């Protein structure tokens, strides 16, 4: 259980809004989230996340996310990005963001007449992926390997980043990462932790597009989505 908090996801904007009551249960399951952390397909979740908890598909604008963007960035610039994680949601596992450098495709995710079928939804996923922001673009963050993976497996790759491994003694897990206090960002069910990380972002303009969070379980079938309105000027 978790959603994309910095800069400000969709998903964020409707709990701030007053829309989602829950905004780290917007999730992907049934799927296969492990180790091949990009097999599955994202059906009616998308890039940006579905939450079925109020029936809330953040791939469409509304008048409570999506029709600007929540905050403006220079090409290549590195970016603090966070999520949040809820105290009894916490899967340890991989996350990563991605921005899609393809405005026509990203365009369908942007009109508030327009909701993406799940094709559309797809053929963005496979955008996003090929957008990927590795961890080791940031000069100087130390972009490890998952505990849960071992070499030879899918799993094993420092592009994406990894939570602190599951069974550690001190600071376990995806809150470990920042051993932040309770609280630090807003879930519903126990209160959140924030995870916080550095991406470049790419060289590319755009008045308005979309960062994609993407977070992998590896001990249940299950994979969580953010999106958040962005410009890159
Ligand atoms: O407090 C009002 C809120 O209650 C319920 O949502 C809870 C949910 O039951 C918990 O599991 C966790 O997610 O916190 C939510 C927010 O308090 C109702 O489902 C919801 O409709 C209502 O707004
Ligand atoms: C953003 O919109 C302004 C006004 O139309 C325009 O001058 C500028 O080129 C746009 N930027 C991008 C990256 O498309
Ligand atoms: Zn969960
Ligand atoms: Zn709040
Ligand atoms: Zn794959
Ligand atoms: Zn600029
Ligand atoms: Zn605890
Ligand atoms: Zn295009
Ligand atoms: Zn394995
Ligand atoms: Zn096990």
């Amino acid at each position: 259980h978790g959603y994309m908090y910095i800069p400000s996801s969709r998903t964020r904007l409707g709990h701030e809004a007053g829309i989602d009551s829950c905004p780290e249960c917007a999730i992907l399951e049934p799927v296969s989230s492990w180790p091949d952390l990009d097999a599955a397909p994202v059906g009616r979740s998308g890039p940006c996340g579905y939450n079925a908890r109020d029936s809330i598909d953040y791939n469409q604008p509304t008048t409570n996310w999506g029709s600007d963007a929540v905050q403006s960035y220079s090409p290549g610039e590195e970016i603090e990005v966070q999520w949040c994680v809820d105290h009894n949601g916490d899967h340890g596992g991989m996350f990563t963001y991605r921005i899609c450098q393809d405005q026509s495709i990203v365009d369908k995710f942007l009109d508030p007449s327009y909701l993406p079928t799940n094709d559309e939804k797809q053929a963005a996923e496979d955008c996003f992926d090929a957008g990927l922001l590795p961890c080791t673009d940031v000069s100087g963050q130390e972009c490890g390997y998952s505990a849960d993976c071992t070499e030879g497996e899918a799993c094993w790759r420092n592009d994406w980043f990894t939570c602190n491994g599951f069974e550690a003694s001190d600071r376990p897990k995806c809150q470990g990462v920042d051993n932040a206090e309770l609280n630090s960002c807003y879930t519903s069910i126990a209160g959140g932790y924030t995870v916080t990380k550095k991406v470049k972002l790419p060289e590319y303009t755009s008045n308005h597009t979309l960062i994609s969070f993407k977070w992998n379980s590896f001990q249940t079938g299950q994979i969580y989505l953010s999106c958040a309105d962005i410009a890159i000027q």
